[PDB]
C-alpha cells in the first residue's frame, strides 16, 4: 500500500529489461506486481548405498525425496499452502488470546531482559562465509539500518526457493507441505540484530518458559515427555495443526508483536521496522512456468500474514502455540465455553486472567512445545472435546473431522514429538535410558541422499550419518550394524562433514573423530541429568537395544533372510568401499 513501494521499484529497475505485466497469474490472496524471465533451477551417497543393499528393494528408501526447488513445485506449494488465508477469530476469542498472550510475555520477561545483538555475535554463529569477511558488505547493512530507522525497507525481500514435503503414511506423522524461504544474508543480520535475543538468550528454554524445550537436545526430549507423563491427569494429547504456518491469524501476529512493548529506544525502532515492514508487509519472489518450457519469476505481496522463513520463525511459533494450548486448557477446565466465542463477558474475562495468574505456571509445565509440535497432558480427558476456541483461532487439527474428539495416548512411549517417539529401555547393568526412535526406512533413505557432487565429501557425510546413529539410534539393530560398518569403511582420520538433520534439536555431538563410545557415555551418562548412577559403560556390547518385536514394527529387517545374508557378508561390503576410496587408515569396528 505504502511501505512496499521502495522494494517494488528497486525490483522493476534491476530487471526492467524482460519485465512484463500480468500473465494470467493464479494469485488470489497475494497482490500481483509483475514478473521477469530467469534461469530455472529445476544425488546418491554411494557409501551408504553400498552398505545398505537389502534396503535397495524397499520402496520407502529408494523412492525417497522431499526436496522440490523446481519452478513447477514452487507454484504447487505456493498455491495450496501459501496462497491461503486463515480467517480472523471472533471478537470474544481475540480478547481471550489477549489475556493469555499478555500473561506469557510477562512470564518470559520475569528474569531475562531483552538486548540488541552484535556484529561479532552474528559472525561467530555462521562458522556466505566469504561475505561476512568483507567489510564492504557491512556498509550495505549500515545503509539499510538507517532506512529502517527512517521507516523504510529497500532490500529485505523474501525468495520462495521450493517445497518441503513429507510422503504421508505409516512411520511418521503426515506433515503437510511447507515453503522454503531464503533471503539475502544482510537481511539475516538485521532482524537478528533486533529480535535475535529470543533465540540467543534461550527465551523459550524450558527453564524460562516452562512448556518449551528450546536448547534441549533430542536425547533430552524423551525424559521431558516422561516427566509430563509422571504428572497426574488424563491421557496425553498431541494434536497437529493442519498447516500451522498457513493458519497464523493477524490476531496472533499482533499478540506476537507485543515484543515491542518490552524494548527501549533505538532497540524498538529497529525491531518495529522488522515486524511491520518485513514481517507484516511481505514481498516475495517466486518462479512460475509459462510459454514454451520457459520460467519467469513473479513478484507479489501480502500484508496480514507472518508465515515462515524468518530468524524467529521457531521462537514465535513456539510462543503462540503455548498460548493456544493454554486457551484450550481453559475451555477444557470450564473457564470458558462456546457461549463466549462471539463476545467475552467481563464476568468470564476475569476468571480467565485469574486462571492464568494462579494456574498458568503449573499448566505450562504439562506441555512440551517445540514450534508447531505440541504435547499436552491436561487434568482430565475433557480436553479431547475442548475444540470450540481451538477451531475458532483457525488452528484446525489435521487428519481429523473438524469436531471429532481428539485422540489421546495412554502410553507416553507412543507419543510423537519432534519427528520421534520415545522408548524407555533397560540397560544390561540394570539402569534404564529413554531413547528417541523413528521410522528406520526414513533414516536410511535420508542417509542415502547426498547434496554434493567428491569421494571424501561423500564418505565424510556417510560417516556423519553413521556416527549420528551410534549416538541416538544405537538401539536399532540394523542402524548400529550399519553405522559401525560405515565407520569401518571410512578412513579413521577423516572428519565428518555436512548435516544429518534439520531438526533444531539436533546438536551434532557426532560430528567428531572422537571415539563415539566416549561421546555416547558423555551424553547418556555423564551429562544426562536423569541418570543417577554415573558409572561409565565399558563397551558397545553393554549398550542396550529395543525389543525385537518393537524394532521390527519400527522398520527393522531382523529375522529376514535378505538382511541375514547382508549381516554375515558385511565385510565384503566394507572391503569394497575401502578399495574404492583408496589406501587410507581403516579400523574394523565390527567387533
Ligand atoms: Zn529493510
Ligand atoms: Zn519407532
Amino acid at each position: 500500500q505504502e511501505k512496499i513501494k521502495k522494494r517494488i521499484q528497486k525490483l522493476k529497475e534491476e530487471f526492467a529489461t524482460t519485465w512484463h505485466k500480468d500473465p494470467e497469474h493464479p494469485y488470489r490472496t497475494w497482490t500481483y506486481h509483475g514478473s521477469y524471465e530467469v534461469k530455472a533451477t529445476g544425488l546418491v551417497n554411494g557409501v551408504v548405498k553400498l552398505m545398505s543393499k537389502p534396503w535397495d528393494a524397499i520402496a520407502n528408501v529408494t523412492t525417497m525425496a522431499m526436496t522440490d526447488t523446481t519452478p513447477f513445485g514452487q507454484q504447487r506449494v505456493f498455491k495450496e499452502k501459501v496462497d491461503t488465508k486463515a480467517p480472523e477469530p471472533p471478537a470474544g476469542v481475540r480478547e481471550v488470546l489477549n489475556e493469555t498472550t499478555n500473561w506469557l510475555w510477562a512470564h518470559l520477561s520475569r528474569e531475562k531482559r531483552p538486548r540488541l545483538c552484535t556484529k561479532e555475535e552474528f559472525i561467530k554463529k555462521v562458522n556466505a562465509r566469504e561475505a561476512v569477511n568483507d567489510p564492504r558488505f557491512w556498509e550495505m547493512v549500515d545503509e539499510e539500518r538507517e532506512n529502517h530507522l527512517r521507516g523504510e525497507c529497500h532490500t529485505c525481500i523474501y525468495n520462495m526457493m521450493g517445497k518441503r514435503e513429507k510422503k504421508p503414511g505409516e512411520f511418521g506423522k503426515a506433515k503437510g507441505s511447507r515453503a522454503i524461504w531464503f533471503m539475502w544474508l544482510g537481511a539475516r543480520y538485521l532482524e537478528f540484530e533486533a529480535l535475535g535475543f529470543l533465540n540467543e538468550d534461550h527465551w523459550l528454554s524450558r527453564e524460562n518458559s516452562g512448556g518449551g524445550v528450546e536448547g534441549s537436545g533430542v536425547q533430552k526430549l524423551g525424559y521431558i515427555l516422561r516427566d509430563i507423563a509422571g504428572k497426574q491427569g488424563g491421557k496425553m494429547y498431541a494434536d497437529d495443526t493442519a498447516g500451522w504456518d498457513t493458519r497464523i491469524t493477524r490476531t496472533d501476529l499482533e499478540n506476537e508483536a507485543k515484543v515491542l512493548e518490552l524494548l527501549d529506544g533505538e532497540h524498538r525502532m529497529l525491531a518495529r521496522a522488522i515486524i511491520e515492514l518485513t514481517y507484516r508487509h511481505k514481498v516475495v519472489k517466486v518462479m512460475r512456468p509459462a510459454a514454451e518450457g520457459k520460467t519467469v519469476m513473479d513478484v507479489i505481496s501480502r500484508e496480514d500474514q507472518r508465515g515462515s522463513g524468518q530468524v524467529v520463525t521457531y521462537a514465535l511459533n513456539t510462543f503462540t502455540n503455548i498460548a493456544v494450548q493454554l486457551v484450550r486448557l481453559m475451555e477444557a477446565e470450564g473457564v470458558i465455553g462456546p457461549q463466549h466465542l462471539e463476545q467475552l463477558p467481563r464476568k468470564n474475562k476475569i476468571a480467565v486472567r485469574t486462571w492464568l495468574f494462579e494456574n498458568g505456571e503449573e499448566r505450562v509445565t504439562r506441555m512440551a512445545i517445540s514450534g508447531d509440535d505440541c504435547v499436552v497432558k491436561p487434568l482430565d480427558d475433557r480436553f479431547a472435546t475442548a475444540l470450540h476456541f481451538l477451531n475458532a483461532m483457525s488452528k484446525v487439527r489435521k487428519d481429523i473431522q473438524e469436531w471429532k474428539p481428539s485422540h489421546g495416548w495412554h502410553d507416553w512411549q507412543q507419543v510423537p514429538f519432534c519427528s520421534n517417539h520415545f522408548q524407555e529401555i533397560v540397560m544390561k547393568d540394570g539402569r534404564s535410558i529413554v531413547v528417541p526412535c523413528r521410522g528406520q526406512d526414513e533414516l536410511i533413505g535420508r542417509a542415502r541422499i547426498s547434496p554434493g557432487a567428491n569421494v571424501k565429501d561423500t564418505a565424510c557425510l556417510a560417516k556423519a550419518y553413521a556416527q549420528m546413529w551410534l549416538l541416538l539410534y544405537f538401539h536399532r539393530r540394523d542402524l548400529r550394524l550399519m553405522a559401525n560398518a560405515i565407520c569401518s569403511a571410512v578412513p579413521v582420520d577423516w572428519v565428518p562433514t555436512g548435516r544429518t538433520s534439520w531438526s533444531i534439536h539436533s546438536k551434532g555431538e557426532w560430528m567428531t573423530t572422537e571415539d563415539m563410545l566416549q561421546v555416547w557415555n558423555r551424553v547418556w551418562i555423564e551429562e544426562n541429568e536423569w541418570m543417577m548412577d554415573k558409572t561409565p559403560i565399558a563397551s558397545w556390547t553393554d549398550v542396550p537395544y529395543v525389543g525385537k518385536r518393537e524394532d521390527i514394527w519400527c522398520g527393522s529387517l531382523i529375522g529376514t533372510r535378505s538382511r541375514a545374508t547382508w549381516a554375515e557378508n558385511i565385510y565384503a561390503a566394507i572391503n569394497q568401499v575401502r578399495a574404492v576410496i583408496g589406501k587410507e587408515n581403516y579400523v574394523d569396528y565390527m567387533t
